[PDB]
């Protein structure tokens, strides 16, 4: 509209077009995702509209969501951050180990009360984690996912990535729980420790078979059930899992074993958000100052 006075673009989400915008009455700076269609699904209307209540210190903060012209605007408190610009940019001297315990911690607390609502990410990537000055850090894009399907192509066709998706989803599971979030923060998790995306897979069958290639092809034994998905294939090359200190080095053996319970085949072993906090990893958590050049 006219009340925003836009400042920038941010970039091209995951639904549509992002500006950096001033609401030109309060002053206040925010983020504006223009959503792309045939009236856009009024269904999608209630459910957005639930996720302004949802209010959590490590939540981007949804503000307000505007439906009009079947143009649909998400304005989100802003931060001028995110983790994968944060993590290039720490790439040479790597984030330190401090910094990534909070960051975990925090996004962890944020999941056990997105959790403990009902609402589940479904697409966590570092780009959807925001991060200020003041050392925290904030999931963003929550409960969209489920109010739009599922995600293969933004606006400018970019292309979807698939390094953080649990692999049930890659192995053709309908319903989602929210273990396919702790999976994906398992992920980031380790990324940020080694400084390379742990499953860069350029193709969903790639991404699948790079995680089976580290953990080992899922089993009836480790994943019950497994063998019953519906992109299960009894061809499925079977790997042999690899030893677990090899993968997140020099990672302490707490934060290995905290991340290998993120990073179970079995959904229902998968460690929760609410348990992960308890892991004994977070003994000496602390809150540091992020070195941000903005
Ligand atoms: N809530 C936000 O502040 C925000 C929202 C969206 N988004 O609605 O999708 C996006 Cl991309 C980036 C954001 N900030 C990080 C940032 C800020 C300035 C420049 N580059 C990145």
């Amino acid at each position: 509209m006219e009340n925003f006075q836009k400042v920038e673009k941010i970039g091209e989400g995951t639904y549509g077009v992002v500006y950096k915008a001033r609401n030109k009455l309060t002053g206040e700076v925010v983020a504006l995702k223009k959503i792309r269609t045939e009236g856009v699904p009024s269904t999608a209307i209630r459910e957005i509209s639930l996720l302004k209540e949802l209010n959590h210190p490590n939540i981007v903060k949804l503000l307000d969501v505007i439906h009009t012209e079947n143009k649909l605007y998400l304005v989100f408190e802003f931060l001028h951050q995110d983790l994968k610009k944060f993590m290039d940019a720490s790439a040479l001297t790597g984030i330190p180990l401090p910094l990534i315990k909070s960051y975990l911690f925090q996004l962890l607390q944020g999941l056990a009360f997105c959790h403990s609502h009902r609402v589940l990410h479904r697409d966590l990537k570092p780009q959807n984690l925001l991060i200020n000055t003041e050392g925290a850090i904030k999931l963003a894009d929550f409960g969209l996912a489920r109010a739009f399907g599922v995600p293969v192509r933004t606006y400018t066709h970019e292309v979807v990535t698939l390094w953080y998706r649990a692999p049930e989803i890659l192995l053709g599971c309908k319903y989602y729980s929210t273990a396919v979030d702790i999976w994906s923060l398992g992920c980031i998790f380790a990324e940020m420790v080694t400084r390379r995306a742990l499953f860069p897979g350029d193709s969903e069958i790639d991404q699948l078979f790079r995680i089976f290639r580290t953990l080992g092809t899922p089993d009836e034994v480790v994943w019950p059930g497994v063998t019953s998905m519906p992109d299960y294939k009894p061809s499925f090359p079977k790997w042999a899992r690899q030893d677990f200190s090899k993968v997140v080095p020099p990672l302490d053996e707490d934060g290995r074993s905290l991340l290998s319970q993120m990073l179970h085949y079995d959904p229902n072993k998968r460690i929760s958000a609410k348990a992960a906090l308890a892991h004994p990893f977070f003994q000496d958590v602390t809150k540091p100052v992020p070195h941000l050049r903005l």
